[PDB]
């Protein structure tokens, strides 16, 4: 661990793929967090936690 | 209350009291987080992690809280 | 004593993510550090831990 | 590169011959020389090549 | 290879166990030979080639 | 003719001709053996491996052989 700022962590992963077209960016959550996660940021700026191992997650990252 | 939303967690606690005058709100971090924490939100919207057990932290919560 | 897998060379071309099931790091007893990717047919592939592709694959995989 | 099994310690008590299916020598790439006995449950057991019992077992086994 | 003397080699292994009681000594054939073998020497001094991996061979060696 | 009996094989060939006078019999080693050889049996029953291709070896066989 490293800073007093908060950092976003994920504790569950979205079940249904989000539409590819609705995603504006992604990031991986901090290594400080207990679980690994991809966060997708939608065009409406919602942050959505997703399982880095899922195929659709990988396909999105690779294509976007 | 496990959802897909991100949740803010804390990994370190500010060393010095923040000025009371600059704080507008607080909240506690989720119990899912590995460490307990209070977060103070400043008027400039910075979120500052703080040690729940410190006296100043408790005094500030007691001044903000409607409970 | 049980055996442990060690690596002596690192794959040159990235193998496809789709063919990998998990990874692990080789033992610190080994002379070289290495990531091992375990394929669908359970072949163990040694890879250079410092490579960007290797790191990106690890982020999307579970560790055995 | 594929992994190869290496040994870092040698079993103290002889395991029963009846439980061993085959042996092999570890790679010369490994830092220590070793005989590996492969048990009926496919556990790999490292053993000291210089030991009389080890040599006697090898004489009665096929080499993978 | 090492000497002008002949050395006994085996090219087949006896199918039926010899009676334990009829064996006076054993030896392993030379490493120069292409196949490994146990030779049992009977009380009548017949030399009988046997498979070192067979259980009865091992049991005889262990008991005698 | 694969049996359980041992069969004598040769791995080296005597460097110098044996004295003809000391040899009573010969035979060839089995084709199963990795190297070809002639074996001379001395009157004292030593078996001596010899290179089949050497002239002295051939001369000695020709003197012993009834073929």
């Amino acid at each position: 661990p490293y800073s007093s700022d908060t950092t976003p962590c994920c504790f569950a992963y979205i079940a249904r793929p989000l539409p590819r077209a609705h995603i504006k960016e992604y990031f991986y959550t901090s290594g400080k967090c207990s679980n690994p996660a991809v966060v997708f940021v939608t065009r409406k700026n919602r942050q959505v936690c997703a399982n880095p191992e899922k195929k659709w997650v990988r396909e999105y990252i690779n294509s976007l």
